This record gives C-alpha cells, structure tokens and sequence, in this order.
C-alpha cells in the first residue's frame, strides 16, 4: 500500500489520519496474520505527509507528528508530538512511557473487590492520544493460535484528539465489530449460588410469574453437579460435569419446563480441573484422550490441545447441549498459566463464543475479560463483587469507562455477589442501577441470607424491585435496537458523558452519570439516603437543552452542576424535550417481539428513534408537532402514543400520522405537590415544615423563595429545597 | 474591641471605659496598625453623626420617640421584627445591623443574619443595594458594620468632625437615590429642612447663617460650601453608587483563608455563567456552607 | 521552535528544514548545530533587545539520544553561553545533579502553597551544602495551589531574606501576589521592611558569595559543619548559619492565637548570644523555645 512506509527495521502503516501501526522486526519479515486482538487491518487510503531522510523519518497526519531516529525502539528514537492544545506539556507520546489524559478501560474481573480497582489503560484520551500495545499471539485463517508474530514490536498509535467516538469506531474495525445478541440476552436473569432441585427451581420460576416478575434466563449454577458426592482423592467439587442425581433426576424434562416457560438455560462451568474420572463423560473422553482408565488419568484443563478442545465441546458440553444447554456460563478463576503464553480465559471465551454459534444463532457466553479485542465474545461477567455500598458506587464509572477499550456488555452481579453486609436500599439502589445497565442478571454468593428475588425484602423494597424488574422488559425494544447499533456502527450502548460532551468539563467530573443509548442519560443513587430527608442524592451535570425526568416529568434547564433528590424507590433519569422512548407495552406477555409499542414523547422539541428489530425497522418522527410512524414492512403490531403526560391514541394499526400541536404540552409535576411530599417523609420537626411549607407558598418572587431557603440550619434540606425551586424556575 | 466601638458609635452615648488593668486601655493605638485606624475612623464617625444625634435628642424630649428603636416600633406586624434581637432603627433614617461574632477566619469576615424590610435599602457606607423584604446574613470584614438606609434617606453629617467649634460651620447632606424624602436638622437656635422631591433638592431654615452645605446625592459631591437656602436639581445627576458584583467578588475570595484552585474556579464561573439563576446553582454546589452564604449576599444585591 | 516563531525562517535555513511542510526544529541538545542555532539565532535576537541572562525552566523529563539528562544539558551550555554576553553571568534553572552547582543559580520550582512547604524549606537548603548545591533559589511564598494565609507569605519572605536568593514569585492566579501591599498594612509594612533588609545584606551576601567561589563554604551551612559532635546540631533541622555571623532559626509553623506569636525550638552552641533585631541576650549552651510575633524573625549574633 501507499499507506505502508519502511525505515531501518521499522514499518509504519497509516490506517487513518488518526490510527498509526508501528512495528519492529529483526528479522525484515513483517506480521500480515490476524492476531489475538487485530481482525482487519483493511482501512481506506488516507493522506498524509513524510520527511525521510538519511538517518530520521517524520510522518504528519492531520493530528500527529510521528518521529522515528533510527535503532531499537526507545524512548529517545521513537516519539510523537499531537497537533492539538489540550495540555501545556503532556502532548507528546514517547516509546515505553506512560503519559497523562488516560481515561482508563477496564480489568478482568471485580472478583474479591469491596468499591475501588484499579483498571487498564483504553485508547481514550483528554489530552488525544493513546497507544495500544498488540502483544498477543498470531491466529491462522480459521482463528487457531498460530504461535508469535514475526512484528516483535507491534503497537497502535491513536491520535484521534476528543474525538473519541470515532476511536472506537476505528478500533472495531480494526478488532472486529462485537457480534449482535440475541434479544433473550436483554431481559432479566435469575442465578443463585443455591441448591434447588429441578422442583423447586420450577416452582420459583412459577412464582416470578405469579409475582409478576419477568424472566428471559434462568442460570444453574455449580449445585447442578456432584459437589459433596466427589471423592476427596479426586480434589474438590468446584469443577463437575455430572448432574447431581437426586436434585435433577431427569435433567432434559427439566430444561423442557424451562423452555415451555420461554427460558434459556445456562449452566455454571467451572473448567480448572479438567474431566476426572468419576465423572458421566470421563469413559468416552478417555477413549478420545488414550488415558489411562486403570490408574484413573485425568483429563487435565488443557485449551492450547486441539483433542481437549473438541473432548470438552463434543463429549462435555455435547451431552448437556443435547439435554438442552442453551449456552455456557465459564466461570475461570484459576490463573494466566498456560505452555502457549496465551491466557487460559482468553481461549475460553475465543473457542467457546465460536462453538456457541454451532447451536443457536447469535448465541452467548458469559466469561469474565479477556484483553482487547475480547468484546468479539459477549457477554463480559465481572464475577465476585463484595456486597457493599462502596462496591455500587464504583459499578456505574466501571461500565461506562469501559466503554473505552470497547467492552460494552458488561454483567455484572446485581446487588453484589459476596461477603458485605445486608441493607435492604443498597439491593434496591443496585437493582435500579442494572436495570440501567448492559444486562440485568440477578445473582448471589452461597449464603442462606443473601438471595436476590424482591419478596426477600419488605413490602415497600419488594414493590419496587418487581416496578423495576418490569421496567426492564418494558425497555427491552430500546436495549434490542442500541444492540444492533453496537454490532452495526460500533456505538456503545453506555457511554461517558464525555463521547456526547468532549469539551465540558463537566462531563468529566460525574463519574457515575452516563448516556443509555442515545435518548436516557442516567445519574444512579450509590450512596445510602439521608434518614433526616428520607431521600438518596446524586449531583447531577444537566448539559445545555431542557431535560426532563423520565418517571416525573420534573424539568430541568442546562446548563447545570445541582444535586438531586430521590426516594429509595425512585431513580434519577433523564430525556431531552423532543426525545421519543419506545417501551414494550406488554411486558409480561411471552411473545417473541411486542405486539404493542408505547411511544413515549417528551414535548418541546422535533425528535427521532428508529426502532431496529430482528425482522423490521420502524421509524417514529416528531416534527413541528406532527408525530409519523412507519415501518420497512407492515404487521398487526399496535402502537400507543404517550406525548408527556396523556395517552393520546390506544392501540392504532399499521402506519399513521398524528398532529399534535393541538395537545396538552406540560406534564403535572408541580412544585407544590413535590414540595409537600419532600417535607412530609422528611424526619425533621413539625414547626419547620410547617414554616417551610407556609412561606414557600407565601414569598412570591423566585430570588426571595431561594434566599428563604438560603437561611435553613440544614444544609441537605436546603440543597433539596433548591433542587424544586430551580426546576420550578 | 473594634466590634463593640462599631455598636457604641451607633449607641445612645460613645463611652470607652475600663478596668484598673494595665492591660485594658480602650485607646486606638493600644492595637495593631489596622485595629488603630479603623478604631479612628468609627470614633471620627461618631462626631459625624452629632448633628443627627442632636437631632434626635430633641425628638425625644419634644415627641417621646426614642433615637434606638427595636424593628417592632416601625414594623409591628412582620413576625421578623421580633426575630433579630440586636437590629434596630437609629434615627429613623437609619438601620443598624451589628456584628456582635467573631469572624470566621475561613472567610476573614463577620456576619449577622438582616431582615430586611420592604422597600429598597443601601448599605450607608458602600451603597450595596438589597431588595425588601428578606431576611439575608450579611458578611463584613473586621473594619466594616452594616448600618442601612433606604432610598430617600437624607442623613446630615458634620463635614469638619475635628474642628472644635458649638455648631458645624458645614453640613454634608448625604442622598441614597431612588425615592422622595426629607429631614429636620433641629439645632439649640435654628431648624433646618432638606426635602427631595420628584429628585429636586431643597434646604430652607428658620434662621439665616453663615453655614456652607455640601450635597452628597448616592456617589458624587454634587455642591461644595454653598451658603444659605437654596434648590438643585439632581434629576440630570448619576444616581447609582459604584458598588459592584465583580469589585465585591474579588475582594471576598482574595482576603478568605481558602484554597487557591476554589477562588480560581469561583472567580471564572461566576464571571463566565451570565443567568443569576445558574450563577446561585454555582455557588449552591459549594462545600464551604457559610462561603455560600457570602457568595449568596453578594449574588442577591447584584440581581 | 515551531514554524509559527519570529525566529524559525533563519533557524529552518540553518537546519535545512522543509518548510513547506512546517518541519519544526525540535529541542536536540545532544545536536551541536541545534545549540548553536537556539544560542545565536533564537536567544541572540531577544538578548540584542537586551535580556541579560536566561531562566531555563524545563519540567519535561530526562529523555536524550546520549543518555545526558537534557536539564544537564540546558545548566551546561546555557551556563558556558552566557558568559560571552556579561562577565560572571548566571542562569536559573533546576538542579542536574552532583557537580551541577557550576551552573547557578538553583531554582526549585512549582512547591505547594502551605505552611508544610515552608516547614521543610530551610532544612532543604541548608541539607543542599551536603553536595555543594549553595544557590538554591525557591519561589518565596510558594509557586501554586495550596491556601491562603498572610501570615505565611510573611513568614516565607522572612525565610526568603535569610536565603541564598530572595525572588518573589508565583502561579498564574489573579489571587497570588506576592506584592506586599497585596496584604493589610501590618503585612504589608513587615514585608516591605524584610525587602529592605535584604538589600542592606547584600555586602554580606556578596562577601560570603567570593568566599563560596574561592574557598568553597557554603553561605547556607547546616549547625553539624559549625557544630560536628554536638548532637543538638543534628536536632534543628531549620537552623542553619548564615555567612559566618548570623544564626537563623526561621519560625516555619502558623503562631498560637492565644499568644498572637509563632515558635521555634532554638539551640544555642556555647557561648553569649544576640537577637540580632533585638539585643535580647541567651547564655548557651541550651535548647530552648522562642517566640517571635508575625513581623520578627528569630537571627542571632555571638558576642564580638
């Protein structure tokens, strides 16, 4: 290519004006093969300009100067400058060295994690630029390890300024796109570390249903296999393959009445110790593996071994398939060592994701991260969070910095996993907050004290997870759509606010605060409400526009940096005037895809949403207060129309046109019934809601509303008093 | 004592007085250069306000209305008139609000919560405005006392308080623009009347003398030693005072005991967001509450 | 310099750069044509207009072809150049490690704003000597973030005073003048008496410099060099001497309001003691706390 440019044992391949290949060869051979992170390396021709001389080589692209003086690679022969200002003196990337502006990834796992981790570098940077490492393995044509690659040194310049959006687009198509899911992926997910029997796992299945709580996954974890039953001379129970016998007596009946329910199933696979010889597969492995029966060889976890490989997808998971295993839940906790040098986990999910695809079509795993390029195998399973608030607090910034290295699918335990300590609001806050996320699984530790179903609680925690829970299916349509979006342009489902908002630096500064899909922006409750106001907070950063809450219809006018107030049971969302919501009308119905959409309108401006699904795309137009709806193709759906807070038309046929400049505009959310409500649950004295109440409603003019506040003794209730008067403005 | 000079310059009578210590002298030079001179300029101000006082006095042996009012005199019906034990009408063309706390060394400032009543009011010494009624903490440094007049206020002042003479050979008349008002300057052989009217100024008295008025209308010496009656008219004249948001700003974030990186960001965002709503939102998401709480003062005066 | 400069046409013909595609000339101190372009054609212009010495202040790390530390570099070269202009000339830049104190003058940079910074200020440059680094110059008052507080920018200044250099500098904040009348007129009188006192010390200060530069004491000396087998020389970690006349132990901690004066633990050696502002006397050898209002400063002199 034009592209490509050779000096001294260098070769820089310019991929975009952006997006710089480097590499470093011995030998003079350079690597061509796709590798453990890199699936295409095909990019357009682009421009750029090159001063080669007889000992130096400079290349300019629009946003970086790329220099190489010769020799080995260091940091004194290989550095680039960025043609942006966003620092005084971090605008150079020197070989081997770290530099400022990062704003991280993610990491493998939240295994033993109470709050905080650390994280890996992504390709996003406040000061633009960042360098990707490509230290994997080749792969042969059909995606087998092919050993190393002859680029002893192989890196990725990005010097893509703010724009980071097109980074990740880029870095898709250099990676791969992520594959779409299948819609069942999208629903909620029931799991318990827990031995139900095939009975009583029915029968709590049956009372999600009579709760009014749906379902799309039903997960088993290890109590499915012998665990006790295992001789101690064989190790432990953690790895099984063998259906515990007095617990699922007929294990394909079972997954039947799973399926009969419109449940996929997944089981627990804990790999490490291999196929032992106590286990209902281990004779037909054996003979497959030429092990020794008599002295009772092991099958050893071996995923570098091709004959491993095809034992443990034919003759493992082959039987359990045919019993009617939808898809694998690996479960890897057990280390980086493998005679390759490629990580274990990173062969799990490469090998599994592909088998997976044999069965079903756009199937899943559910495995923890495996390094860049991993997003080629949804979905990610963060594991073994401790139970805590401090943990919650960190989930939101975790899902949508990873992001960042294109990681987009996260699961994560939803109330946490293990350990911690119980607080019926932190499993609500967390519960609001996953169904807010990639995917709401529901999940818990062995403990008798720590399952996840909302009857668990309280009748007031209860109601409200089930409210949730709902809402969840009711979002399903949006989630299916931005899906296809992340397989199709690569745009994450969640974002930072800062791909929306680059130049804000408020955008920076809410970690927690984050766009779901392209029409929600959502700021989660992680901190334990005020017992004095009976209410949760979150400062909140309102970008330029109107906003609204989604649930209130409470208004809001950017620019602005305001906290706000929630009860336990409430949740801050929020959409821009001219946003439009589609929402599965009939949440609890079995059915396929919604035979009823609600399109929910938020007035004050034209808007749009194009509704992808796996057979249609539908098209819903807000414009000078006309709202279209039509489809590529016709059905019998029906479709109702929400604009703010009235229901204007139930259940219309086909395609239509609807003009509603004549309808009413505002929602009822008022500051007087707020106001009442807010001083009412709040544990403070009589006389000063009375005295609140009285000359809030007395003091006419807005500026004397807000000085009156201004003189209260408690600082929270005066921010939560502001936070009514400024939306009431 | 610097504090405790402030309300006794703003008293019944000015007496400094003290113990048999050594240490308890009340004179101005017994302190640090600043306490001294800022001592000087009350006790200068006392005799200032002699022609008032004096004033006064006779309104309370002639017509029994007392020179020190509790707010409840004037405003019988506003529960807020109870609710600030130690402000008070002086005269009646003056409202005083003493500091009677330590300052907050975070701030280097004072304050006391002020009601103020309807109408519009000027701090007496800098012309900042605030709009009645509302009850608002106010912040002052150590050298400075909220003391408040209200448009049309014309307060009388000793133009040569050092100059030992029986009566003042000229009268300041100090204006706060932006309503009609008069006084009565009663003297031991003479009374004297400023009216301001539909924004002329009129002085008449009893009696002729020798006395030269200087007219103070809000910022600007409008007429210096100008003798006997006479009529201007200040309705071509600039009637707001200086005073400014930004000037206030500055000086507020530069004396306070803070960091350096929460005045930098104050000072540019209040300067940058132009909607009052968003300027108060600012300050609101402060973590120093009494800081807010002066941000919020200046911020209501600049609305 | 980039091809925006006044400067780049002259140093791109020099280079041979490709102007048409605004090749910058890159910082290269290891390039011999680089320094010469940098002295002659992009410091030579300003120093025609007149600057007479040049501030290095280069923060960018210690990367170079050679293995020579750039900073290293700068202090040599820069040094060497500046005395072709003015005979006995300086620079002020960073340290550069052992045998670096050829190049002066020091200059420490971007501290904190905060009583901790100046706390540690004094036992920094006395501690200097041990690799005979004697010019430290520290911004006074403190370069950036940290608090407000008068009293410690008077403090610092009195520091400053009683330091091998005394140049006030600060951030780019509207709020961190180290213009005395910045402050209320107490500070503001106490400074400006400190600034006045530093220049009545430069006979002093430039007798002790000929004395550094022709028999090699430090004009900053830890109280262990006066004092080797005393062990309280090693317990005040402030205290230093100052030429060989004066002995200074700044006060480094915001004073106690209930006294309205600041402290510090002084170690007098053997013999009779002045405060050198003062006259009050102590009788060594003891340890002993002294206090000091905002506007003094703890200096003594010996009998004779």
């Amino acid at each position: 290519n034009n592209n490509i440019i050779k000096f001294d044992k260098a070769r820089f391949t310019v991929l975009t004006e952006h997006l710089i290949r480097i590499e470093y060869s011995e030998t003079g051979e350079f690597e061509e093969r796709m590798t453990q992170m890199v699936q295409n390396r095909e990019f357009s021709e682009v421009n750029f300009d090159i001063i080669e001389k007889e000992e130096t080589i400079e290349i300019i692209t629009s946003t970086v100067h790329l220099y190489y003086n010769g020799g080995e690679f260091t940091n004194a022969s290989l550095f680039a400058d960025v043609k942006f200002n966003f620092s005084v003196y971090s605008n150079r990337w020197y070989f081997g060295e770290k530099s400022d502006g990062n704003l991280k990834g993610t990491t493998r796992t939240l295994d033993m994690i109470d709050g905080e981790c650390p994280l890996e570098d992504g390709i996003m940077s406040k000061n633009g630029f960042a360098v990707l490492a490509d230290k994997g393995k080749v792969l042969t044509e059909v995606g087998d390890i092919a050993g190393n690659s002859v680029s002893t040194i192989d890196l990725y310049l990005f010097a893509y300024g703010r724009d980071y959006r097109q980074a990740l687009k880029d870095f898709y198509q250099l990676t791969g796109n992520t594959p779409k899911l299948p819609r069942f992926a999208l629903g909620n997910w029931w799991s318990r570390y827990y031995d139900y029997s095939d009975k009583s796992y029915l029968a709590l299945m049956d009372k999600f249903t009579d709760k009014k709580v749906p379902l799309s996954v039903s997960v088993i974890d290890m109590d499915w296999h012998k665990v006790s039953e295992v001789p101690s001379r064989f190790g432990s129970g953690w790895t099984g393959y063998s259906w515990n016998k007095k617990l699922f007596p007929n294990p394909e009946n079972f997954i039947d009445e799973l399926h009969q329910r419109k449940l996929k199933v997944t089981l627990n696979d804990h790999p490490a110790d291999g196929i032992r010889a106590f286990e209902d597969p281990y004779p037909q492995v054996a003979q497959t593996l030429d092990l020794n029966t008599e002295l009772e060889e092991a099958a050893k976890f071996d995923f570098d071994n091709l004959k491993f490989r095809k034992a443990y997808f034919e003759e493992v998971h082959g039987p359990l398939e045919k019993e009617g295993v939808d898809f694998w839940w690996i479960d890897w906790q057990q280390g980086a060592i493998s005679k390759s040098g490629v990580d274990p986990l990173w062969l799990l999910n490469h090998y599994q994701y592909q088998n997976a695809q044999k069965k079903h079509k756009n199937n899943i795993i559910l495995s923890r991260y495996a390094g860049p390029g991993s997003h080629r195998y949804p979905l990610g399973f963060s594991g073994d969070s401790v139970i805590s608030w401090a943990s919650l607090d960190f989930q939101p910034y975790f899902t949508s910095t990873a992001s960042n290295i294109g990681y987009t699918w996260w699961s994560h335990d939803i109330g946490g996993h293990m350990q911690g300590y119980k607080d019926a609001e932190l499993s609500l806050r967390w519960l609001q907050f996953g169904v807010f996320s990639p995917i709401n699984r529901l999940h818990s530790s062995k403990s008798e004290f720590t399952s996840k179903e909302p009857w668990h609680f309280d009748a007031v925690i209860e109601q409200s997870m089930i409210d949730f829970l709902q809402l969840r299916h009711q979002l399903i349509p949006y989630l299916y759509s931005a899906n296809l979006i992340t397989a199709s342009e690569g745009r994450a489902l969640v974002e930072p606010l800062y791909y929306e908002y680059p130049m804000e630096e408020e955008a920076y500064q809410h970690r927690n605060q984050y766009l779901f899909g392209e029409q929600l922006m959502v700021a989660p409750i992680t901190e334990k409400m005020n017992s004095l106001l009976q209410m949760g907070s979150v400062e909140v950063w309102f970008p330029e526009g109107t906003w609204y809450d989604f649930f209130s219809g409470q208004p809001y006018d950017g620019k602005v940096s305001l906290k706000v107030y929630r009860e336990i049971t409430e949740m801050p969302v929020f959409a821009k005037a001219g946003a439009i919501i589609p929402l599965d009308k009939n949440p609890l119905k079995k059915e396929e895809i919604p035979s009823e959409i609600i399109w929910k309108i938020f007035p004050g401006a034209d808007g749009e949403y194009l509704l992808l699904e796996e057979d249609n795309e539908t098209k819903a137009e807000f414009v000078n207060g006309i709202f279209t709806v039509t489809s590529k193709k016709e059905s019998s759906r029906k479709h109702t129309i929400i604009y703010g807070e009235h229901e204007i038309v139930s259940a219309k046929r086909g395609e239509f046109s609807i003009d509603l400049n004549g309808k009413e505009e505002n929602f009822d959310w008022n500051f007087s019934t707020a106001l009442f409500r807010r001083l009412d649950i709040a544990e403070i004295s009589y006389e000063q809601k009375d005295e609140i109440l009285q000359q809030l409603s007395l003091i006419e003019e807005h500026e004397k509303q807000v000085a009156f506040i201004k003189t209260n003794e408690n600082q929270e209730l005066q921010n939560s008093l502001f936070e009514l008067l400024y939306s009431g403005k």
